Parts: C-alpha cells; sequence; structure tokens
C-alpha cells in the first residue's frame, strides 16, 4: 500500500539514537505526514508574530528538550500537542533522520510520523497563527523565488493564500520527499 511503501523506505533511513548523547542544546522537531485524497502531505505551521525566535516564519512543529523527556521523539510529540493538539494515539513516528548542526552548539533531530485520518488541528493563537498542508510532491518541482538564499512560494488552491518556505524547514521538506518518492512506477 501507500503508507506501508512510505515507511518501508523511511526505515531505510533511520540514524536512531546515534548522535542522541552528544552534549548539544538540544531541540526535535515533527515532519507530519498526513494522507488525502490518495496523496501524502506534510502539515507545516505559521509562529505566531508574539514569538522571541522567528515571529511569523513557516516551521515543523517542535521546540527545546527538557527534563520530562524520556528521549528525543518525546519532545518532538510533547511540542506538537502543545502546539496543534495532536495526541500521542494519533501519530506512529517510523523514523529519526539526520540532525541538523547549528550556531556550534545546537543540534535539531527530526522524527518522520505518520498521523491518523481522524486528526483535526487545534491550533493553539499563543504559538501558532495557521497551520496547512502541502503535497509532498510540490517539493520535487518547486515554485523558487531568489532572495543568494532560495525560497519556496506555495499557493493553497482552496483559498488563493501563499506562503513562503526556507532554510531548514525547505530543506528537510526536499529530503522526505526524496526518500518517499524517488523511482516510483506511475
Ligand atoms: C524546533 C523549533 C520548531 C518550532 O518552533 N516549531 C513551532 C513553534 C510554534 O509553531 N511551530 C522549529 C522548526 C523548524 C524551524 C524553526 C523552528
Amino acid at each position: 500500500s501507500m503508507l506501508d511503501d512510505a515507511k518501508a523506505r523511511l526505515r531505510k533511513y533511520d540514524i536512531g539514537g546515534k548522535y542522541s548523547h552528544l552534549p548539544y542544546n538540544k531541540y526535535s522537531v515533527l515532519l507530519p505526514l498526513v494522507a488525502k485524497e490518495g496523496k501524502l502531505h506534510l502539515l507545516f505551521t505559521v509562529r505566531s508574530e508574539k514569538l522571541r525566535r522567528a515571529p511569523g516564519e513557516v516551521c515543523f512543529p517542535g521546540g527545546k528538550r527538557d527534563p520530562t523527556d524520556m528521549d528525543d521523539a518525546a519532545t518532538a510529540l510533547r511540542e506538537a500537542q502543545e502546539e496543534v493538539g495532536l495526541r500521542p494515539h494519533q501519530v506512529e513516528v517510523v523514523c529519526c533522520l539526520v540532525p541538523c548542526l547549528i550556531d556550534t552548539d545546537t543540534l535539531i533531530t527530526p522524527f518522520v510520523g505518520l498521523i491518523d485520518h481522524n486528526f483535526q488541528a487545534q491550533p493553539n493563537p499563543a504559538e501558532v497563527k495557521d497551520v496547512f498542508l502541502v503535497p509532498l510532491a510540490y517539493f520535487l518541482h518547486p515554485q523558487v523565488h531568489d532572495q543568494i538564499n532560495h525560497i519556496f512560494e506555495y499557493t493553497n488552491p482552496e483559498d488563493g493564500v501563499t506562503y513562503q518556505i526556507k532554510g531548514m524547514t525547505a530543506n528537510l521538506a526536499v529530503l522526505v520527499a526524496f526518500i518517499i518518492l524517488e523511482k516510483k512506477p506511475t
């Protein structure tokens, strides 16, 4: 099936806990895969205009590890619940992808999760201004704008609203698309 095929591809890139104990400032992100209308989509947040770090930017759900978290996957799931109302029974964590090093002292660990078909996002307005889906296939043929820094522009055909996706967030979206969609019979 579509979903079994995606998880099988993803597992081949799982690094597991290999880099998890190193002495960094630690953050996790959840890359949430949603199936709709026979295709896979990624779920993105727009950060509230009132936040300290990067107000109004497009990001995946995530945040800083705290002492309660059993592991890095737990960080991602706790944060996703707080931001968009995703409960643990509503997500299957499939793997841990290559981590992102920043600022010489920070390590960000990305997890890919498959989302239940009955999940409906409840944006927490203290943290998130908006939540939206993008088809995974978009990231194979994006609409690119050069700011040089490459920026993706996605327009939602339901309402005509355009979102800008850039940086680590855009890079991780492309990676997931390549892993799942490369070399497929039509
Ligand atoms: C690790 C932090 C995460 C984030 O802050 N997620 C949030 C917060 C409110 O809404 N979405 C993120 C992911 C990707 C790029 C920048 C930041």
